[PDB]
């Protein structure tokens, strides 16, 4: 009734929501955060009706989820970007890549494709022109003989000792104890197309609960919380 149940991955959405509880209480609502540890279940729960909203994804991921699963869900206002970061225990600069080196990448086709294009933009390889999805099979030039290890996203943090470098979502990196200042060698450009945001059932588009959530999530308090906790790795888009 006056309870809002939001599903979220701990970092950054879960902890942001937790610190916004008092502000939500000021709007006359109680907030409960349901923790999820993966990118699949939060949307199921949302479409099932178990949660009022979720905070873990960007709109492109949601659109792909809607296409594959037929969820009746929707992206809200852009909140913050979480640029992909390339981590390494073995080198400090992308200039230090050499023959035989291995990069761990997600087996998600969109993430994989996007990661390969990041590596292209820094001159490490070349891909065919266009905007379609690319894979390691499509690499035209590969000067430094970089091999790619395609893994489940949950496995990538623990792979860092066994590979040269790895692309890891901040949602996975931070709870795994990875420090981007210490071990990050490349951060992806800011692109608000990939801004994480609140998602909710299309039916609840104009409901007060979603309205309350998006108010507090775009507040000055929300901005300062993001900046104070993540300092550079999660960037507000409001
Ligand atoms: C579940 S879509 C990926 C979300 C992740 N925090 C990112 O922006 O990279
Ligand atoms: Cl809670
Ligand atoms: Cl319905
Ligand atoms: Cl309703
Ligand atoms: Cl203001
Ligand atoms: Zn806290
Ligand atoms: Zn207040
Ligand atoms: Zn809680
Ligand atoms: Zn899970
Ligand atoms: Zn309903
Ligand atoms: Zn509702
Ligand atoms: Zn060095
Ligand atoms: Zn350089
Ligand atoms: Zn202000």
């Amino acid at each position: 009734d006056k309870k809002i149940v939001v599903g979220a991955t701990l970092v950054p959405g879960g902890e942001l929501l937790e610190e916004l509880k008092p502000l939500i209480k000021e709007k006359g609502y109680t907030l409960e955060v349901k923790n999820f540890d993966d990118y699949i279940l939060p949307n199921e729960a949302l479409n099932n009706g178990e949660i009022d909203a979720n905070l873990f994804q960007h709109e492109p991921y949601l659109k792909e989820a809607v296409k594959a699963k037929g969820y009746k869900i929707m992206a809200g206002k852009k909140l913050y970007v979480c640029p992909a970061i390339l981590y390494s225990y073995k080198i400090k600069s992308v200039d230090e890549f050499k023959k035989g080196d291995t990069i761990a990448i997600s087996n998600n086709p969109s993430s994989c494709s996007k990661n390969l294009r990041y590596l292209e933009s820094i001159g490490l390889l070349t891909l065919p022109k266009g905007d379609g999805l690319v894979s390691p099979k499509d690499i035209i030039e590969n000067p430094k003989g970089i091999q790619f290890k395609e893994l489940d996203i949950a496995q990538i943090p623990s792979s860092l000792p066994d590979v040269t470098a790895a692309f890891i979502d901040t949602t996975y990196a931070v709870p795994a104890g990875l420090d981007a200042k210490k071990n990050g060698i490349y951060t992806a450009p800011i692109n608000d197309e990939y801004a994480n945001l609140l998602a909710f059932r299309t039916e609840d588009k104009d409901s007060e609960k979603i309205k309350v959530l998006q108010d507090v999530l775009t507040s000055d308090k929300a901005r300062s919380l993001i900046e104070e906790k993540y300092k550079g790795i999660v960037i507000p888009t409001f």
